[PDB]
């Protein structure tokens, strides 16, 4: 059958908001009233691979746009990146790796693990209007925990 896809936003545990920074970037910065519409909804699309009861692996598409967030080497270093792909053949229950997050529940927050690059997080800075980034442990000065709410 199809793929399953939940709308949803997500927040840092510092309580940081995601917004778009260009056309291919997220940064992350605190948010409330008038300014929480400028947020992006996230697809969550829930697809093949490797699954326990509190590692379950996502893609993180843009809801109603053909992006997806993804993990490559760029120079050397696993990065995170918003890819455009073909609309037609989007989302798909097997995404390609790249594509991939373990979504792992711990404590009731979430960490989003890269599936191609193990014991990388998704993760923010402390400082505001930062970009979203991939990070090498979930550990340290850098946020890797979040909350999701789930939009209509
Ligand atoms: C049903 C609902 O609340 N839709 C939110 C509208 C909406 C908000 C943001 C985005 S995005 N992905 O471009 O950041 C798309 C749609």
């Amino acid at each position: 059958a199809p793929v399953r896809s939940l709308n949803c936003t997500l927040r840092d545990s510092q309580q940081k908001s995601l917004v778009m920074s260009g056309p291919y970037e997220l940064k992350a910065l605190h948010l409330q009233g008038q300014d929480m519409e400028q947020q992006v909804v996230f697809s969550m699309s829930f697809v093949q691979g490797e699954e326990s009861n509190d590692k379950i692996p996502v893609a993180l598409g843009l809801k109603e746009k053909n992006l997806y967030l993804s993990c490559v080497l760029k120079d050397d270093k696993p990065t995170l990146q918003l890819e455009s792909v073909d609309p037609k053949n989007y989302p798909k229950k097997k995404m390609e790796k790249r594509f991939v997050f373990n979504k792992i529940e711990i404590n009731n927050k979430l960490e989003f693990e890269s599936a191609q690059f193990p014991n990388w997080y998704i993760s923010t800075s402390q400082a505001e209007n930062m970009p979203v980034f991939l990070g090498g442990t979930k550990g340290g000065q850098d946020i890797t925990d979040f909350t999701m709410q789930f939009v209509s």
